[PDB]
């Protein structure tokens, strides 16, 4: 349960050369926009709108969404703390791949644990890939009100164990690059705030 | 250890839209080029050359290499059959994501087990994403004689247990899309054959 006798194999294409090949707009802009927040905060809504916005603006990107990823790559993971650690760890590594390829990678995972969000950042920092932690911030009471997928109601009645914000911790970002107050903003205002961040950080022209 | 109460989250961007954004060469051509073969057969040499080639010809792509992924995403897997199953499963899912994103994903994993290669294919087929299995085929005695990484010498000494071809199985591809006889072709010739396949399949114009 640990890779041994493995040797790093260097690619034969530079990041600059990938910058040239990816998209129609010149420059390398691989990075990760790491959304984090409560269930129902608006993570998927923002991430899917952002992906649409970026593609519409000639920037190849890809959304890795916790729910979707948990139907493939991370289908063998549950919601114990251990398993959420592994879930985020695997996607942080995938996200780093997407970013290294030159895509703007957008992850919409709960990612409830500081240490694991930091671990994701550091994977990216070590690769010289910009990493933007975005706190999709709606009050839990708002999130439960929305109860989009009926999960909070199930969690309430004890029918789902370990539900984030009900029976599992959410560790509020303390140092995110951007906070999105999705209870007081609309989706397009939230997208706009992320775009403004990406323009400031030379990812969106 | 199973994802529960997860729901598919639809993207707001189509494959068509992605193909307009991804290259400077229009049309969607997301797919996976899945290499397989003995250690030392030439998988990384071909995969890195192919990646360089495709980037140099304006085709976004990314190489997922077994040694590399086993230092990040799959660092927590060894080389037991079950771990190689899980190794390959994870990367097939990741490959699917790259291909879905509109990149040519090139994997270079020993991927010694027919059934796991088949599953990788089926994951792609399930997503209407082309999948090309490329058997990087040098005879074991040739791979041993190259022994760049000194692994065969170690395996043979029993310094490395469960080494493919020595103390672990390699199930030869019986229906790959392409065979690369790397004992009798140079890398650029092996690249040209994969490019030729990709042209037949309308992945490279
Ligand atoms: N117990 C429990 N807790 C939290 N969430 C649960 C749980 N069970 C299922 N779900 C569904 O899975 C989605 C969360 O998956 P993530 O991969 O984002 O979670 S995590 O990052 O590993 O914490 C989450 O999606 P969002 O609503 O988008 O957050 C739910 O649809
Ligand atoms: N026991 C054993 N067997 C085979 N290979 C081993 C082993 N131990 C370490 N290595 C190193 O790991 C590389 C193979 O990893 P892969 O992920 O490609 O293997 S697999 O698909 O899970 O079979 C392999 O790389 P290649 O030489 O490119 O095949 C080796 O560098
Ligand atoms: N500014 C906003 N950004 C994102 N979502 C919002 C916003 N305002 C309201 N919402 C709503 O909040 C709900 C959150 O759903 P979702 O995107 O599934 O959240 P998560 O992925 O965090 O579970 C959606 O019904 C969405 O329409
Ligand atoms: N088609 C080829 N012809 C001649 N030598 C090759 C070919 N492909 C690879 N090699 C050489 O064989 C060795 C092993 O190749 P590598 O790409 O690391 O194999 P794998 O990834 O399958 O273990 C390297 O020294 C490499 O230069
Ligand atoms: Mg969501
Ligand atoms: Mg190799």
């Amino acid at each position: 349960h640990m890779a041994t006798n493995v040797t790093y194999q260097a690619h034969h294409v530079s990041r600059n050369k990938r910058g040239q090949v990816v998209g129609t707009r010149g420059g390398f802009r691989g990075c990760t926009v790491w959304l984090t927040g409560l269930s129902g905060a608006g993570k998927t809504t923002v991430s899917m709108a952002l992906e649409e916005y970026l593609v519409c603006h000639g920037i190849p990107c890809y959304t890795l969404d916790g729910d979707n990823i948990r139907q493939g790559l991370n289908k063998n993971l549950g919601f114990s703390p251990e398993d959420r650690e592994e879930n985020v760890r695997r996607i942080a590594e995938v996200a780093k791949l997407f970013a290294d390829a030159g895509l703007v990678c957008i992850t919409s995972f709960i990612s409830p644990y500081t240490q694991d969000r930091n671990n994701a950042r550091q994977i990216h920092e070590g690769a010289s890939l910009p990493f933007f932690e975005v706190f999709v911030d709606a009050p839990l009471h708002v999130c439960e009100q929305r109860d989009v997928k009926g999960l909070y109601k199930k969690a309430r009645a004890g029918e789902i164990k370990g539900f984030t914000g009900i029976d599992s911790e959410y560790e509020k970002p303390e140092a995110p690059e951007l906070v999105l107050k999705t209870d007081s903003c609309d989706v397009n205002d939230c997208v706009q705030q992320v775009v403004e961040l990406l323009q400031e950080r030379d990812i969106v022209p």
